[PDB]
RNA sequence: AAUUUCUACUCUUGUAGAUGUGAUAAGUGGAAUGCC
DNA sequence: CAGTACGCATTCCACTTATCACTAAAAGATCGGA
DNA sequence: TCCGATCTTTTAGTGATAAGTGGAATGCGTACTG
């Protein structure tokens, strides 16, 4: 019994907004006067040099530490293959309990706490922790407490160059202490060494052991390929692979060379490799032998282990040089072209090539390990002329026929051999290329060298000449290099000398990849401090002393306020509140207190006073210092809150684990007292109101308590301050005003504003002052950034300027011909204009220049920025409780609700399809458009020209502007549907490592992050035309999905955003719902194909329409289904005749009409191919002599007929009716064509162009995943547990479809 | 083609949508290169 | 003539997940001056 | 030798929180060997 509006304040959530500040008056010279900017960029470079020196520290004494580490490992063992075997809950509890207690244990060794070490060391690993986290790392205490790392008289400088500045490093300090902790955090140690390398190295004992079992002679060949890279000399190899061994491999060392031993060690380029530990698994299944093929049968992958968090990585194999400057590489080939051009290398190379002719070829062999790119660059193809020498070799002779292509591949072959092949055609190919390959030696020779790498040009021509080179430098490793066989030892000789002189060209290509490809040379924004250790931490009105941070809002316009430390003192500058009527600024007024979980006994328990008096006596204390009346702390709240162990009497901890429920209850109920108490007495919130709070014994949860409380103790207020004292303030440089700019603050403002401008003005609405829904919140940044140099390039005066779109808003203009009539209205044509310019020239507008727009405007001139963090829906709890089950709920109230769906691909990057509870469909449509140009066409132009340029040594780019300029417009859309129709969005859920590696090959990461934005915008969502007291509006904003923390934590439904599994959801029948159940990977040989055959019912041509009827049953063909049948015991496929129809609209189309690429060779290759298959069986039956006219039983035909010919045909033709997919990229007409008709008397074509039916293959999928959210729907209807299924399974899902279809 | 910033624009010295920042750590995917 | 899968390593680029802060007050260093 | 103002540097800590199975989910590269 709930309404949709009543999804708000359920949890609050925090934003961080941005706006530029532009100084007013004088405040800019004082600024530019006191040098505030260049030390703080000068502060920022010593931060950035400096934190490698910190992380020295830290990683030194991490290993330090976990030297000494000696435990057992054989209980989480264990835990995980009993959570492995079982997958119960009391299992999983048990892992956990486990996991906590191995990453305690490990922690002890950083704390010094545990008992099986000696107490002075961890003594002194105590003082050492304490030790870290606080200021004594500047002044070197725990520096030489440690002792063992130098440092030189330029890092103390710079270490003391932050003095009385250590809280500069705050955010260090906790980026380190999250490092040290062991609360299952993904950054920390012990959650490194317990749950990241221990189940992989777990498993690997495992794998290693039933390895060995399974053959023993390979313990043999691990421990020599260990002896021959000499690691882990003093262990032997089961040693290594066993539990008790991961008391080592937790340094950064140990695992560094444990990968080391997995994946080998190469020296430099040209030389040999040692095999690593599975490259001899891979060469055992290279032998192909039956221990090969009882190695494959089982597993065969050591996984290495993932690298420590805080360390760097140590390789033994060979680093190449990298260059630092563009002169030392251009000056280097500078004395190797001169190498090159005074060696005289051209006579000799074409010496050496004439020999191919002076000299018989019987006498010149060539390498056989690299013979396939010879065959490419010869020969069309790479397998050609290895093909043709193995048939020309059984010419001149199955095993002796095989014992050619045995012997083929490794031994050297002459180019005589070779010519009788394949044919003379290759001795002119080869001259020519040689020939070809000198021309680019030569015209490399004549290119001289550049004088900078600034334009792309200068790369390009380095580029070429170096491909040039390296060309060169394969061109004379085609030949063999040993005299073994025949070859002539002159010319054997000249090859060596003239290889190992363009030896270094190739080592020379891989530091100028390794230089040129990385990022060009920028300059960034930078934070501002202006000498101030914590400006902008707080703007509380005791603490806005120091923090040196304040507003003011004026008719408006809202304006920072900075006041400096002047001289070296923080002067008191106070502005006494005139009247509202008197003009000036409005000075906001912060009150805060921060926490009253945090704070209350850091203010009343935990000072070191009272903990002083109460180790000795009993006996209460009283305290009178920032308090108006004495407050008394007595034992039995001070053993409360400081109970020397983990868990509080207070706290629900100890309620789990002992059940003492009214000693808990008691408890509570005295702390509850005490905190009110200390509340009526403490003097910030003596003048606070706390009559709205329950009384002691309601209370059940404590932390229920401090969320209700948390509220109250926040506060806003405004006052007047007169503008002369403002003025005068930022005249004398006392205060520098900035005011808070973005362009919805500018003069011509008329429209809708920005978001987050929306924001910034509900925060200070009088409604949001009276109550704090959303709250402002602290540690605000000042940035600065520097003035970026670009050449200014603008519509002048008097100029005739185009515009991007036609007349008609709909058609945009192609970037091609908008240059061009760029060109053409600016009167500068370079080139005369094409004939679609002709075209559209005539149908285009242009403007008159006016008001000078210049390009990259922000990036002109330097500016200021300031970064405010908000935190919004603040009257609720920090985190929701059951958020799921009262969607769930509210679901279970509401059966009629509508659901939309959404898909992701390449082809069609989204869609929508809108459905009821019934399955009528509301309304579909694209939306590769925003109905302004089409966003794909410019995206997939941006992804080849990123790979083109990645190549080609040019500016790499972004992605993510394209795509984030797509999906804001597209995630506005999905919102605005989604709160029009109340309905519930689903998206399909997929592994991991598909979106990964989709990714992978196309530029088009829409399968994850799309989902984050949608789940960033569905959780905190504001509408900018509601009103802002109605639900929707910026005080009660619509929360819809669950709090997101990590993926882990997030599941199969996030509030109103559904997830249904991934497989059977595109490929599906509407109208009845098939799916094909065979595979084709089953049918390879021919009496299988027989068996297909024979897997059908019967098969009849009816002569009145020309279709022609299959019938098959699921207990037929069981090997060749995938075990996965439809609900329905018949299926007959109506093999129609391609007979042609009209559309919806009446364009002529075929039905059956089923387009396949016509692959030309086995490697998916060549075109498409408008292909029907009814034409083809009738021919293939005319063929064969099969006659169709009779209408009996044709089966019988095809199987007396045991030719492999017909039965072949008959299968590739069901293989190409039974698809689904028909898509023709070349064309544009992709369509979904099903081959079973309907009960109605209809087989679906997506040519019906119906409203009521799917337009298209993607439309069917999203159509598919509303039915799954209905399903997953129904399923909550009969269920009274108010929670999920975990998932539904695929055949549970045809099932529901069969049933509700048909 | 002007933006806290991005994207698409120009009836409009601007328009429509989106926008959690900073720091730190780990992992992943491509390009080139050798090597097995 | 296709069928069935493919190991590693160094440089560069981009990206993606995960964690912390959402602070005023207590505590301590300190500096002039007495 | 000592004190109080002043500036910089820690600190304090609540409840809430798994759960589970299957192979497509969408476009398709070489290369040794089936």
């Amino acid at each position: 019994m709930t309404q949709f509006e009543g999804f708000t304040n359920l949890y609050q959530v925090s934003k961080t907004l941005r706006f530029e500040l532009i100084p007013q008056g004088k405040t800019l010279k004082h600024i530019q006067e006191q040098g505030f900017i260049e030390e703080d960029k000068a502060r920022n470079d010593h931060y950035k040099e400096l934190k490698p020196i910190i992380d020295r520290i830290y990683k030194t004494y991490a290993d330090q530490c976990l030297q000494l580490v000696q435990l057992d490992w054989e209980n989480l063992s264990a835990a995980i293959d009993s959570y492995r075997k079982e997958k119960t809950e009391e299992t999983r509890n048990a892992l956990i309990e486990e996991q906590a207690t191995y990453r305690n244990a490990i922690h002890d060794y950083f704390i010094g706490r545990t008992d099986n070490l000696t107490d002075a060391i961890n003594k002194r690993h105590a003082e050492i922790y304490k030790g870290l986290f606080k200021a004594e790392l500047f002044n070197g205490k725990v520096l030489k407490q440690l002792g063992t790392v130098t440092t030189t008289e330029h890092e103390n400088a710079l270490l003391r160059s932050f003095d009385k500045f250590t809280t500069y490093f705050s955010g260090f300090y906790e980026n380190r202490k999250n490092v040290f902790s062991a609360e299952d955090i993904s950054t920390a140690i012990p959650h490194r060494i317990v749950q990241d390398n221990f189940p992989k190295f777990k498993e690997n004992c495992h794998i290693f052991t039933r390895l060995i079992t399974a053959v023993p002679s390979l313990r043999e060949h691990f421990e020599n390929v260990k002896k021959a890279i000499g690691i882990f000399v003093s262990t032997s190899i089961e040693e290594v692979f066993s539990f008790p061994f991961y008391n080592q491999l937790l340094t950064q060392t140990q695992i560094d060379l444990y990968n080391q031993l997995l994946g080998g060690i190469s020296r430099e380029a040209g030389t040999e490799k040692i095999k690593g530990l599975n490259e001899v698994l891979n060469l055992a299944i290279q032998k192909n032998d039956e221990t090969a093929h009882i190695i494959a049968s089982l597993p065969h992958r050591f996984i290495p282990l993932f690298k420590q968090i805080l360390s760097d990585r140590n390789t033994l194999s060979f680093i190449l040089e990298e260059f630092k400057s563009d002169e030392e590489v251009i000056q280097s080939f500078c004395k190797y072209k001169t190498l090159l051009r005074n060696e005289n290398v051209l006579e000799t190379a074409e010496a050496l090539f004439n020999e191919l002719n002076s000299i018989d070829l019987t006498h010149i062999f060539i390498s056989h390990k690299k013979l396939e790119t010879i065959s490419s660059a010869l020969c069309d193809h790479w397998d050609t002329l290895r093909n043709a020498l193995y048939e020309r070799r059984i010419s001149e002779l199955k095993s002796a026929k095989e014992k050619v292509q045995r012997s083929l591949k490794h031994e050297d072959i002459n180019l005589q051999e070779i010519i009788s092949a394949a044919g003379k055609e290759l001795s002119e190919a080869f001259k020519q290329k040689t020939s070809e390959i000198l021309s680019h030696a030569h015209a490399a020779l004549d290119q001289p060298l550049p004088t900078t790498l600034k334009k792309q040009e200068e790369k390009e021509i380095l580029k070429s000449q170096l491909d040039s080179l390296l060309g060169l430098y394969h061109l004379l490793d085609w030949f063999a290099v040993d005299e073994s066989n025949e070859v002539d030892p002159e010319f054997s000789a000249r090859l060596t000398g003239i290889k190992l002189e363009m030896e270094p060209s190739l080592s020379f290509y891989n530091k100028a990849r390794n230089y040129a490809t990385k990022k060009p040379y920028s300059v960034e924004k930078f934070k501002l401090n202006f000498q101030m250790p914590t400006l902008a931490s707080g703007w509380d009105v005791n603490k806005e002393k120091n923090n040196g941070a304040i507003l003011f809002v004026k008719n408006g316009l809202y304006y920072l306020g900075i006041m400096p430390k002047q001289k070296g003192r923080y002067k008191a500058l106070s502005f006494e509140p005139t009247e509202k009527t008197s003009e000036g600024f409005d000075k906001m007024y912060y009150d805060y207190f921060p926490d009253a979980a945090k704070m209350i006994p850091k203010c009343s328990t935990q000072l070191k006073a009272v903990t002083a008096h109460f180790q000795t006596h009993t006996t209460p204390i009283l305290l009178s210092n920032n308090f108006i009346e004495p407050l008394e702390i007595t034992k039995e709240i001070y053993d409360l809150n400081n109970p020397e162990k983990e868990p509080k009497k207070f706290q629900t901890a100890y309620a789990k684990k002992t059940g003492d429920q009214k000693g808990y209850r008691e408890a509570l109920c005295k702390w509850i007292d005490f905190t009110r108490d200390f509340l009526s007495k403490y003097t910030k919130t003596t003048s606070i109101d706390l009559s709205s709070l329950r009384p002691s014994s309601q209370y059940k949860d404590l932390g229920e308590y401090y969320a209700e409380l948390n509220p109250l103790l926040y506060h806003i207020s405004f006052q007047r301050i007169a503008e002369k004292e403002i003025m005068d303030a930022v005249e004398t440089g006392k205060l520098y005003l900035f005011q808070i700019y973005n362009k919805d603050f500018a003069k011509g403002h008329h429209g809708k504003p920005n978001l987050h401008t929306l924001y910034w003005t509900g925060l200070f609405s009088p409604e949001n002052l009276a109550k704090t829904s959303i709250k402002l919140n602290g540690q605000a940044e000042l940035f600065y950034r520097p003035k970026s140099r670009m050449k200014r390039m603008a519509h002048r005066l008097g100029e005739k300027m185009l515009n991007k779109k036609l007349k008609d808003q709909k058609t945009p203009i192609p970037d091609t011909l908008y240059q061009e009539l760029y060109d053409y209205v600016n009167h500068r044509l370079s080139h005369d204009l094409s004939d679609e310019a002709r075209a559209l020239l005539p149908n285009v507008i242009t403007k008159e220049v006016s008001h000078e727009i210049i390009k990259d405007r922000r990036f002109t001139s330097d500016k200021f920025f300031f970064h405010v963090p908000i935190t919004l829906n603040y009257q609720a709890a920090n985190s929701p409780s059951k958020f799921n089950q009262r969607v769930n709920a509210y679901l279970k109230e509401h059966p009629e609700t509508p659901i939309i769906g959404i898909d992701r691909g390449e082809r069609n990057l989204i869609y929508i399809t809108v459905i009821d509870s019934t399955g009528k469909i509301l309304e579909q449509r694209s939306l590769n458009t925003i109905q302004q140009f089409d966003y794909q066409k410019k995206l997939d132009n941006r992804e080849k020209e990123r790979v083109a340029a990645r190549q080609a040594w040019s500016v790499v780019g972004t992605i993510k502007d394209l795509k984030q300029g797509y999906l804001s417009q597209v995630i506005h859309e999905i919102v605005d549907l989604m709160i029009h129709y109340q309905a519930v969005v689903v998206l399909e859920n997929l592994n991991f490592g598909f979106k990964s590696k989709r990714t992978g090959i196309a530029e088009k990461a829409v399968y994850q992050q799309f989902e984050k934005m949608l789940i960033d915008k569905l959780n905190c969502l504001v509408l900018k035309d509601y009103p802002a007291e109605k639900v929707g509006g910026v005080l009660n904003p619509y929360q819809l999905t669950d709090q997101f923390t990590s993926f882990a934590k997030m599941g199969t439904q996030s509030g109103f955003l559904f997830y249904v599994p991934a497989p059977y959801t595109s490929k599906i029948d509407p109208l009845t719902g098939f799916v094909d159940p065979f595979v084709w990977k089953t049918i390879k040989n021919h009496e299988s194909r027989k068996h297909f055959l024979e897997g059908f019912d019967f098969l009849h041509y009816d002569v009145k329409t020309g279709d022609f009827i299959l019938h098959f049953k699921m207990n037929r063909n069981l090997s060749f289904q995938r075990g996965l049948p439809g609900f329905m015991p018949a299926w007959d496929i109506v093999f129609e005749k391609n007979e042609t129809q009209f559309d919806a609209k009446g364009t002529p189309f075929i039905a059956g009409k089923r387009i396949v690429p016509v692959i030309e060779n086995h490697r998916f290759t060549g075109r498409y191919r408008d292909l029907y298959p009814a034409n083809e069986l009738i021919a293939l039956l005319e063929e064969k002599g099969i006659v169709f006219r009779d209408g009996s039983n044709i089966l019988p035909k095809l199987l007396e007929n045991d030719d492999s010919h017909a039965i072949d045909t008959m299968v590739a033709l069901i293989r190409s009716v039974l698809q689904m997919r028909n898509s023709n990229a070349a064309t544009g007409e992709d369509y979904i064509n099903s081959p079973v008709r309907d009960l109605n008397g209809v087989c679906f074509d997506s040519r019906f162009q119906n409203p009521e039916w799917p337009m298209d293959a993607d439309a069917n999928g999203a159509y598919h995943i509303a039915l799954k959210g209905q399903l997953l729907l129904n399923h909550l209807k009969e269920s009274k547990d108010l929670k999920l299924q975990n998932g539904i399974s695929n055949q549970d899902w045809l099932a529901y479809i069969q049933e509700l279809r048909n």
